[PDB]
DNA sequence: TTTTCCCGCCAAAAA
DNA sequence: TTTTTGGCGGGAAAA
């Protein structure tokens, strides 16, 4: 009982992807996240929610209705991070780097976003990391006057440890100290 | 002590 | 309206 790991968003998600195999055929494939609360004793559908949109940032998965995503797989995957590199910005993240070392729509909008433009991030020469990307995330969000500074920052840490440990469930990263690097399939 | 991050209020998109 | 989808921060267990 008194474990927080018990109840920690990488055991529903190991679950998660042990509900589906990574390299399924078209077959009758459908997902019910209500029925996934109920298959099991738990969660509130947030824990579920946060996951499948994560989940679709890569295109691992897909919507299809309401209460109704489809699970798809490690298809797209490489071509989802080479488009990712089409999309990339990598010289603006490199020279965040180097200031922060010393000296469509208004509101899709943070989320997926944010996942996307990490999974972005993480191909370089030197993977570096990661709360200096946590000021990308909000020189990116905000670019104006104010700051507004002190606050939104720390919220943008929790989301992103909530994108760390989600991407630490039998998927391309690692668990290296602080501030960590992978990508398993280029 | 700081870092890690869960729970869930509460509000925008759908129904 | 109620429902489903998720931002958003607090507040505490864990390192």
């Amino acid at each position: 009982q008194p474990s927080r790991k018990e109840k920690s968003l990488g055991l529903l998600c190991h679950k998660f992807l042990a509900r589906y195999p990574n390299y399924p055929n078209p077959a009758v494939n459908n997902d019910i996240c209500l029925d996934e609360v109920a298959e099991e004793l738990n969660v509130e559908r947030r824990r579920i929610y946060d996951i499948v949109n994560v989940l679709e940032s890569l295109h691992m998965v897909s919507r299809l209705a309401k209460n109704r995503y489809t699970w798809h797989g490690r298809h797209n995957l490489n071509k989802t991070l080479g488009t990712l590199k089409s999309i990339g910005e990598e010289n603006k993240y490199a020279e965040q780097i180097m200031m922060i070392k010393k000296k469509n729509s208004r509101k899709d909008k943070s989320l997926r976003v944010m996942s996307q433009k990490f999974v972005m991030l993480f191909l370089v020469s030197t993977p570096q990391i990661v709360s200096l990307e946590v000021a990308a995330k909000i020189l990116i969000g905000e670019d104006h006057v104010e700051d507004l500074d002190k606050s939104k920052f720390k919220t943008k840490i929790r989301r992103l440890y909530d994108i760390a440990n989600v991407l630490s469930s039998l998927d391309l990263i690692k668990k290296v100290h602080v501030t960590e690097e992978r990508g398993r399939k280029p």
